[PDB]
């Protein structure tokens, strides 16, 4: 009821619920709250070449990479869509959120080289960040991360785009 059966991380309604509570918390603490939107690149073509089982295995590997780079108590990793992953980085500023994203992006790119069975694969990442002086809302925070994820898919996949 709270985890994704395939990947084992949180599911959508758990992400939305935890983000609402982590939102009001950051409003009081004044600590930066960052979001990551992680979509798999050329996934439809991936399932066409290697099949639906390899795509599921590629999602679990992507989930393992994110959770390997997201480890603190106030962090959450969830399956936000059939091919997306959303992570909460509470008390993390924009600079540190980018370093996490680069680690995740680089690790997914090298998953084919390190393990023979894996097929080449990349991810696109969008980042948004609330700071203590910002006036945006929670819906605007989520909007800026999906938009930056969209800008990552547009300007050529396999990259990290920070919202503005
Ligand atoms: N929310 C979240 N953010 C993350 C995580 N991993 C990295 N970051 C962000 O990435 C920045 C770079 O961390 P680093 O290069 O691993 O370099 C880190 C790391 O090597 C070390 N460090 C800090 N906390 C821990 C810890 O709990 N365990 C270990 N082993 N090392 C730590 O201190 C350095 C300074 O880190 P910061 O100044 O905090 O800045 C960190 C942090 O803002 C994570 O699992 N969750």
């Amino acid at each position: 009821a709270a985890t994704d059966a395939l990947t084992g991380v949180a599911n959508r309604r758990m992400l939305d619920q935890s983000l609402r509570h982590e939102w009001f918390r950051a409003q009081r603490s004044g600590k930066p709250l960052s979001l990551l939107m992680i979509d798999a690149d050329h996934f439809k073509a991936f399932n066409d070449r290697h099949g639906h089982q390899a795509g599921d295995q590629a999602l679990r590997e992507l989930a393992r990479v994110i959770t390997t780079n997201v480890r603190r108590p106030a962090d959450l990793v969830a399956r936000y869509g059939g091919e997306e992953f959303s992570v909460i980085l509470a008390e993390t500023d924009s600079v540190g959120a980018q370093q996490i994203a680069e680690h995740i992006r680089a690790a997914v790119e090298q998953l084919s080289s390190v393990n023979e069975d894996q097929s080449p694969m990349t991810v696109s990442i969008g980042i948004s960040t609330w700071t203590a002086t910002s006036e945006i809302s929670l819906e605007q925070l989520l909007f800026a991360a999906d938009k930056a994820l969209y800008q990552a898919k547009e300007g050529g996949r396999n990259r990290v785009v920070v919202a503005a």
